[PDB]
């Protein structure tokens, strides 16, 4: 959210918001400088090569897709002066999010969202899950362990393909169960995609369309969105998917899009969401939260150190909007429930944060008309935390000149 410190790549290590770093993972990685912009969110300005074992490299395999789609340099972000400016980047973005309404209470939700505590095998006793937590390293060299929401980091070997991910459990399905688990959004600040727009009566005769430019901010909270759904254990099966054409063709090779894109999408593609099945996930995750109300409340010992099972038990009635009686039991409250849900579902989607940004963003989820572009949004000149590529004051101010490639050329190199 809201980062109260400038950092800069540079900056000395002070192993409290400054520190190499180990993640959960596997392997005895090489811890790797990181910086904790906000509680409980921390920015990692390296390629992900940790977050999957079999995604390790970063040269672009036989057979990787064409430019539009995807896009390799296996040198991306591997300076200081790279990390740096990523850092900056990510840092602005954050701060244009959390300067609108809508995005600081989604920042707020996420803050709020720290994944449950649902590891230890006596159903009696609470314990983190060790893939929600990264290690610090100390002034001696040994490791602390800290718990966090999520982390923003480098993308892996396709550098546009950005995504929420995190660890698996070997047998919970923890953003499908109401635990949630720490974010990792594999995202870069240094490119962004086009998309064409019917700017001109939306029926134009066959005419060269504008070719503009996604707000990267627009980009970033798309998956902080997601980052809310799996942190509140909510996501839905990306299996659980929705016709968006009209027909399909042999091998179901209809125009399908999941549910879980549709939803965080929002706006006209919403429809294509069956009623049905909305209310049979929103009933479903309903009994998540008691579950986890009643093994708060069958619950007597705990893992840790500077956490009280009475002051954990708090944060998680401070998360799931629990109900608290007097004897100190815990319980859904069905009015409160619905409330969350549908914040996190319906009113956080990519849809509402175009409005508050008043940005122009594809009309439709699936984009047929995709372009790729390196950019820099950490000069002042080029981009602000308030108005984006659309500078008040310049000529780019009206009619989205600031995301049209061809008049903002300067901030938009094209990729091919
Ligand atoms: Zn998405």
């Amino acid at each position: 959210p809201f980062v109260n410190k400038q950092f800069n790549y540079k900056d000395p290590v002070n192993g409290v918001d400054i520190a190499y770093i180990k993640i959960p993972n596997a392997g005895q990685m090489q811890p790797v400088k990181a910086f904790k912009i906000h509680n409980k969110i921390w920015v990692i300005p390296e390629r992900d090569t940790f977050t999957n074992p079999e995604e390790g490299d970063l040269n672009p395999p036989p057979e990787a897709k064409q430019v539009p789609v995807s896009y390799y340099d296996s040198t991306y972000l591997s300076t200081d002066n790279e990390k740096d400016n990523y850092l900056k980047g990510v840092t602005k973005l954050f701060e244009r999010i959390y300067s609108t309404d809508l995005g600081r209470m989604l920042l707020t939700s996420i803050v709020r969202g720290i994944p449950f505590w649902g590891g230890s095998t006596i159903d009696t006793e609470l314990k983190v899950i060790d893939t929600n937590c990264i290690n610090v390293i100390q002034p001696d060299g040994s490791y602390r362990s800290e718990e966090l929401n999520l982390v923003i980091i480098g993308p892996s070997a396709d550098i546009i393909q950005f995504e929420c991910k995190s660890f698996g459990h070997e047998v919970l399905n923890l953003t499908r169960n109401g635990y949630g688990s720490t974010q990792y959004i594999r995202f870069s600040p240094d490119f962004t995609f086009g998309f064409e727009e019917s700017l001109e009566v939306d029926t134009n005769p066959l005419l060269g369309a504008g070719k503009f430019a996604t707000d990267p901010a627009v980009t970033l909270a798309h998956e902080l969105i997601h980052a809310g759904h799996r942190l509140y254990g909510i996501a839905i099966n990306p299996n659980r998917v929705f016709k968006v054409n009209t027909n399909a063709y042999y091998e179901m090779s209809g125009l399908e899009v999941s549910f879980e894109e549709l939803r965080t999408f929002g706006g006209h593609d919403a429809k294509f969401i069956d009623s049905l099945q909305e209310n049979e996930f929103r009933l479903y995750y309903y009994n998540k939260f008691k579950d986890i109300a009643s093994t708060l409340n069958k619950a007597k010992s705990i893992v840790g150190t500077t956490a009280s099972l009475q002051y954990m038990k708090n944060v998680f009635k401070e998360k799931y909007l629990l109900s608290e009686d007097t004897s100190g039991k815990f319980s859904v409250d069905k009015l409160k429930f619905d409330k969350l849900y549908k914040m996190l579902t319906e009113i956080y989607t990519e849809d509402n944060f175009v409005k508050f940004f008043k940005v122009l963003n594809r009309k439709t989820y699936l984009n047929f008309d995709k372009a790729v572009f390196k950019i820099n949004i950490v000069p002042k000149v080029n981009y602000t935390i308030y108005d984006g590529f659309n500078l008040r004051n310049t000529n780019l101010a009206a009619n989205f000149n600031g995301q049209n490639t061809e008049i903002n050329n300067m901030n938009f190199t094209k990729l091919k």
